[PDB]
């Protein structure tokens, strides 16, 4: 014959040559335990995730901004929530309160390309989607009970 008698000829060598496919130790993963809840909104698998930068004015080291990838549908609240992961990784010395992670305690204000504080614009939060303005940079602005009360008024706080 012009070739092999058998039809559709091909090489014999299945990928699963090994009996087991590299068994994992115990549900091991690159994602951190805390990251499980947060990384869910990070859009790690989403290449269309919005980038975000931070610049705290109260901090003495503003040269260290927070870089994270967030989905186009997740709210701002997730932006700060990631701060916990970076804090450990960068071991930032500046002391940050645990309750300050929530937007209810502090507010996030937009800044110019020069990092200047814009008082003319509102402070985005859980009620203000990050992708709404399409900005990849923000700053932490101090909020008092008066402002906090108003912020939670629009978005009622759910009980733990």
């Amino acid at each position: 014959g012009p070739g092999h008698m058998g039809s559709v000829s091909n090489a014999k060598a299945p990928t699963s040559a090994l009996r087991a496919l590299l068994e994992h130790k115990e549900n091991s993963s690159q994602n951190g335990p805390l990251a499980e809840n947060f990384a869910t909104f990070s859009g790690h698998a989403e290449s269309n995730a919005l980038r975000l930068n931070i610049y705290f004015p109260s901090s003495e080291s503003p040269s260290k901004p927070l870089f994270v990838e967030l989905r186009k549908n997740v709210l701002v609240s997730e932006a700060i929530g990631y701060i916990l992961l970076q804090y450990v990784n960068q071991q930032l010395v500046p002391p940050i309160e645990d309750e300050a992670q929530n937007p209810n305690y502090w507010n996030l204000r937009i800044v110019e390309d020069d990092g200047e504080l814009d008082e003319d614009f509102p402070a985005l939060d859980r009620v203000g989607p990050l992708s709404k303005f399409g900005f990849d940079a923000f700053a932490l602005v101090k909020a008092t009970p008066a402002q906090i009360k108003e912020n939670q008024a629009a978005y009622p706080f759910k009980s733990k």
